């Protein structure tokens, strides 16, 4: 069946992208918050958050940073910290409807990475607490492995490769790629994937 009902009602896509450097910077940062509002049945993108971030303790983006996500210094100066965009996220969900305890949403990225490693991480540094609705989510690599039974081997690449599916504008931007998993997310769907909670 094409298209199945889903366990959810919104699927909240999430890919942050983060301060960095050649070898890693020491702590690394958000500086990219982007989140996609999937309708749950159709995978149809309804609304989006979208923030740049301000870094903090390595304040200056590095020139493999800039490189890597295209994001430029002037994309970040002036702009609130993650404890406020925590907050503005928080704000986004209410308005949205996705604090009602009767609307069943999940947060979806591609890997553990962000909601297992970089925002704990960042918010433990800053002494902050962990809304509850970034505790659970769907490992999208994970759920391509039960959909397709094969284990893609370079994240949002691989899988759009696998799924005949064209790269959605450009890599290493958050929002561009969330955009890419809302779409592998709509192409497993139509192959009949009913999607599952994957954090532990
Ligand atoms: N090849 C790389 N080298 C160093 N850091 C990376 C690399 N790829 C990703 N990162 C870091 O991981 C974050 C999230 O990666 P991604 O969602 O693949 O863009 C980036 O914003 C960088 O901070
Ligand atoms: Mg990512
Ligand atoms: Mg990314």
């Amino acid at each position: 069946m094409s298209f199945p009902p889903q366990r959810y009602h919104y699927f909240l896509v999430l890919d942050f992208e983060a301060t960095c450097d050649k070898p890693q910077i020491h702590p690394q940062e958000i500086i990219e918050f982007p989140i996609l509002k999937l309708n749950g049945r159709t995978m149809e993108i309804e609304s989006t958050f979208h923030m740049y971030v301000q870094p903090v303790v390595h304040p200056q983006l590095t020139p493999f940073c800039t490189e890597l996500t295209g994001i430029i210094q002037a994309m970040v100066d002036g702009q609130p910290s993650l404890q406020q965009v925590l907050e503005r996220v928080d704000e986004w969900m209410a308005k949205e409807g996705l604090l009602d305890p009767n609307v069943k949403s999940i947060f979806v990225t591609c890997g553990d990475w962000d909601l297992k490693v970089m925002l704990p991480g960042q918010c433990q540094y800053l002494g902050l607490p962990v809304a509850d609705y970034f505790k659970q989510w769907i490992n999208l690599k994970k759920a391509y492995s039960f959909a397709m039974g094969c284990w893609p081997k370079n994240g949002l690449l691989d899988m759009n490769k696998g799924l005949s599916l064209q790269h959605i504008g450009r890599p290493h931007s958050g929002i561009d790629d969330c955009k890419n998993i809302a779409n592998i997310m709509k192409t497993l769907a139509y192959r009949g994937f009913i999607f599952k909670q994957t954090s532990k």
